[PDB]
DNA sequence: AGATTGTTTACTGAGA
DNA sequence: TCTCAGTAAACAATCT
């Protein structure tokens, strides 16, 4: 068995996150759902996950276009949801 | 206790 | 030359 090389798809981390959220049924995703959507669709991101996931977490917090949404206390779980800022 | 999630600072290189 | 994107890492809050 051998490994194969994929080229990075042409999207910034902001675009990848935005597309992930826009296509989801509730217009909001957890962090791991975002990782999973990106890996499901772009096989380039099935490698170096320690790196690019650090960068996704950084971009979610650093950029004002991403908004954290708390879980309702009646539905507790790991992490919060991420949605797009209403502007 | 350990791992994940989230925030923050500091670089650094791409590109205009 | 200057902005922004992506990397690295420290550290804390909050999960398992
Ligand atoms: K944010």
């Amino acid at each position: 068995r051998r490994s194969y090389t994929h080229a990075k798809p042409p999207y910034s981390y902001i675009s990848l996150i935005t597309m992930a959220i826009q296509q989801s049924p509730n217009k909001m995703l957890t962090l791991s759902e975002i990782y999973q959507w990106i890996m499901d669709l772009f096989p380039f991101y099935r490698q170096n996950q320690q790196r690019w996931q650090n960068s996704i977490r950084h971009s979610l917090s650093f950029n004002d276009c991403f908004l954290k949404v708390p879980r309702s206390p009646d539905k507790p779980g790991k992490g919060s949801f991420w949605t797009l800022h209403p502007d």
